[PDB]
């Protein structure tokens, strides 16, 4: 038996669904969105160092808005539960991310400056970005 006449290859339809849609960023505020398409966890410097890196970009100057803020801990310790003389020193916090989340939001700058500031932030990111517009998301040829 190699292919049995009533087993079928089932999958599911399509990939998006507007049902369930709890949590799905597409840029708010600004003209631009700087969306993670990768789960990982933002330190605080990531925030306010790629800030710095956009606004400087902007020849023509520009304003970013930034939602993501560090509040789960981060700690190099695969084992800890109910163990320890007291607790460990934490190495700063984190904005845990996930595939879709817009970190990041300019407006007023232009698409050439506002695409490659909103990219400066997510080269430092470890995780792959990309640049929408406020509700901007077109099919992927």
């Amino acid at each position: 038996m190699l292919m049995p006449r009533r087993m079928k290859y089932r999958k599911q339809q399509r990939g998006r669904l507007k049902g369930a849609t709890k949590g799905g960023d597409y840029v708010a505020f600004g003209d631009y969105g700087l969306v993670a398409l990768e789960p990982a966890w933002i330190t605080a410097q990531q925030i306010e160092a790629a800030r710095v890196a956009m606004v400087r970009h902007f020849r023509r100057g520009g304003k970013i808005f930034i939602r993501i803020f560090p509040d789960k801990p981060y700690t190099k310790k695969p084992l800890e539960v109910r163990m320890g003389k007291g607790k460990g020193n934490v190495e700063g916090y984190v904005a845990v991310v996930k595939p879709g989340r817009v970190m990041f939001e300019v407006a007023g700058v232009t698409e050439e400056q506002a695409m490659e500031a909103l990219r400066i932030a997510g080269h430092k990111l470890p995780i792959k970005t990309k640049i929408v517009r406020r509700d901007a998301y077109d099919e992927a040829q």
